[PDB]
DNA sequence: AGGGTCCTAGGACCC
DNA sequence: AGGGTCCTAGGACCC
């Protein structure tokens, strides 16, 4: 029941695509621009004094040395976010996806190939790969401490192979389950990788700073729990389970509380090919008028340059809206195998800041 | 784009695998008993006045000469109707279920073999199996009417074959959608099995006696209609499709009015394994106090006994009531490798004349 | 920002 | 009755 998982995370990434569709990119202070904020920045940036999501006010007066690229398109992004967890799935078929730029695998059939083509000495030298958590003595006779080795060289391979192959340098965290693993991998924070041995696993949770850091526990989560004396790791963790359970509910409470010690049971999802495909665009208050149209018209446009991809096509369409809201329903299926779309959308919109269109139920 | 579709349909379900699992019902007037209602009876009792769904006060007095049998345990019904959907799932892969007593094929590839096996003559030998709906005359120059009697033998064999191996007889319907071919399956009544040629297709959607007999249109979707001055199928065709958008929806009013000209686009869904395993229990009012427990550990044990079936287990929990509304969380992960589910549906009710537990998300 | 994800409670429907 | 089914609009979450 004890577990081997890995979790890669590329860094800076939509910048670090930036350094491979431009070379020249390269040791310079790079952000990548979407509307008036900086989305993420590569190691040069950061430095000197540009940070995630500060204004790109601040971006070019802690930094007016400061080059950029847009951010707006993602197609870049993505079709470099699909060769990573194809190429780790080269290595097993069973990855989790997680945003642009993390994955999971569980390594526990390979572990247990690769310890089965080990005879004694190759044993004797089944080291750690990169860094162990709280610096921890590993003692080579606690077969936990053992699969936990071999799960780091795994994540080794997949880093360099990342390299060699993609060309994207990126954080590797192993522990026994998915979150020990997220936490973890962002310890040594440039390049390397970190393996969280079973006993240091309390010193990763009460290290952070705030229960909206552990991975599940989000904004509104946090509010409730905030409005009841729970600010640290460990009031949630010692806070009264029944109290829990009947200001967040059954499946929150048991769940968010059982994170907080460290624990996460859910398997590793083999995302396989994406639930949906939509996209966004933001303005200030400006679509005020039927000229929402031309937004929807818009992002119809690259839609039907995506949707078209992958040898799969959609039967339900959705407009979200901030003045969220959705309206969905079914694409009539003459449809399936432009313009008369775009008027399905405003039958949406008529029937209802931020304006998208969502295609999914792919078949 | 013509299709062959086949629908099948097993015969006054309940009570025919009564005659099966007890010989000793044959040629009797059998009648199935559910709470105070009749809810199916064979052949013999339909004939002596006994109707699906009138009380069984009058089941007694149109014929007090009627024998029952509880129908309050599925059971032997389910296993009995997977059965029908294995069956034809060995002539192809792709079978759709429709309750535990209608099953829909596609026969288009096997249409589509069966004639690249003919040579000239047995081209010639291509006739009808079964009735023709509306006594139509079959052109056999015209590959549609080819197709479609491929088809009714195809069908025969199905029945034959649910005969022969299941024991059961049931009607079997042909046409080139699943809604043609359920509104003609049931056209000869006793056992036998009707082909809906292309031209017959008007006669047997007018020969309907209110739009909530066509399949889909139900009894919200009657209501809105017949408050519209929408009674006959006609109506409905004939109506304005923008009137039709705008008190039923895009996505309702679209579908069901393409529907009364007799077109389903929609594919045959291969059922595969159930989505859910869910128990019912109806009462007047009884349940009136706490012991909605009692009935919630008694669904709970059949349950129990069935969701370790099938190779397959649950991860989450609804319990639903009509005091519809329904509550629902994830099964802790502990208990899915009684009693302490009990209170988890218990904090389900607190949180809220029938109880339901209803176990789906199966993994 | 701009993408993604699943859960839920209800809504219709079928038999 | 007593089972089943999918859709939807929202709800949380992640990056
Ligand atoms: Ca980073
Ligand atoms: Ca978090
Ligand atoms: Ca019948
Ligand atoms: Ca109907």
């Amino acid at each position: 029941s004890s577990r081997v998982i890995v979790h890669v995370d590329l860094d800076c990434f939509y910048a670090q695509v930036e350094m491979i569709s431009n070379p020249e990119l390269k040791d310079k202070p790079l952000g990548v621009q979407q509307k008036y904020l900086v989305v993420t920045c590569n190691y040069e940036a950061r430095k000197l004094g540009v940070k995630k999501l500060m204004n790109v006010r601040d971006a070019k007066e802690k930094c007016p040395q400061l080059v950029l690229v847009n951010g707006e398109d993602l197609t870049r992004y993505r079709e470099m976010s699909y060769k990573v967890t194809e190429l780790l799935e080269e290595f097993s078929p069973v990855v989790e996806r997680l945003g642009f730029d993390e994955n999971f695998v569980d390594l526990t059939e390979m572990v247990e190939k690769r310890l089965q083509q080990l005879q004694s000495d190759e044993l004797s030298a089944v080291t750690v790969s990169g860094h162990v958590y709280n610096n921890q003595s590993i003692n080579l006779l606690d077969v936990l401490h053992i699969r936990l080795l071999v799960g780091s060289q795994i994540a080794a391979e997949m880093r360099e192979a990342m390299y060699n192959q993609l060309g994207l340098t990126g954080c590797a965290g192993v522990a026994s389950n998915k979150l020990l693993a997220k936490l973890v991998s962002g310890v040594f924070k440039p390049n390397q990788q970190t393996v969280l041995l079973p006993e240091s696993c309390q010193h990763l949770i009460h290290s952070l700073n705030h229960i909206k850091e552990i991975p599940g526990i989000g904004y509104k989560t946090a509010k409730c729990l905030e409005a009841l004396g729970i600010n640290s790791v460990r009031d949630l963790q010692t806070f009264s389970p029944k109290i829990l359970e009947k200001e967040l509910g059954i499946s929150v409470a048991q769940r968010i509380q059982k994170l907080s010690f460290g624990e996460d049971n859910s398997p590793v999802i083999l995302s396989g090919p994406p639930q949906s495909f939509s996209e966004e665009d933001s303005f200030k208050k400006c679509s005020s008028e039927v000229e929402a149209k031309n937004k929807i018209e818009e992002l119809l446009a690259s839609l039907l340059n995506r949707v078209c991809q992958d040898g799969r096509k959609p039967h339900t369409v959705r407009l979200i809206i901030r003045r969220r809201e959705s309206r969905q329903c079914p694409i009539p299926s003459h449809v399936i195998q432009m313009t008369p779309m775009v008027d399905i959308l405003m039958k949406l919109f008529r029937n209802m800041t931020l304006l998208s269109v969502c295609f999914c139920n792919l078949k």
